[PDB]
C-alpha cells in the first residue's frame, strides 16, 4: 500500500492582476481559478493569508510566503471564470504554509 505523498501538490496561490486568482489543486496539480468567481490581487500580506485559508479551509493554513520559483500560469480568468484565455503569465506564487498547532499554559 506504500505511500506516495507527493502524489499531492503544494497548496499556493498565484494573482495577476485584472483576472481572477488561480490557486492550486492539490489532488491533481492543475492551477484552478478562483472558487467563488470573484476574487481578484490581493495587496496585503494579511489578505494572501485569508485568500489561502478560503481556499483551502481544511488545510489549517497559518502562514504565507513567496515561493523560490517563478511560476507560468495559463487560463486566466475574469469574473464568472469566463473569459479564460491560454495565453501564458508568469508570476511568483505565495505558498500557504500548514500550521502545527501546540498548546500553551
Amino acid at each position: 500500500t506504500d505511500g506516495n505523498a507527493g502524489l499531492l501538490a503544494e497548496p499556493q496561490i498565484a494573482m495577476f492582476c485584472g483576472r481572477l486568482n488561480m490557486h492550486m489543486n492539490v489532488q491533481n496539480g492543475k492551477w484552478d481559478s478562483d472558487p467563488s468567481g470573484t476574487k481578484t490581487c490581493i495587496d496585503t500580506k494579511e489578505g494572501i493569508l485569508q485568500y489561502c485559508q478560503e481556499v483551502y479551509p481544511e488545510l489549517q493554513i497559518t502562514n504565507v510566503v513567496e515561493a523560490n520559483q517563478p511560476v507560468t500560469i495559463q487560463n486566466w480568468c475574469k469574473r464568472g471564470r469566463k473569459q479564460c484565455k491560454t495565453h501564458p503569465h508568469f508570476v511568483i506564487p505565495y505558498r500557504c504554509l500548514v500550521g502545527e498547532f501546540v498548546s500553551d499554559a
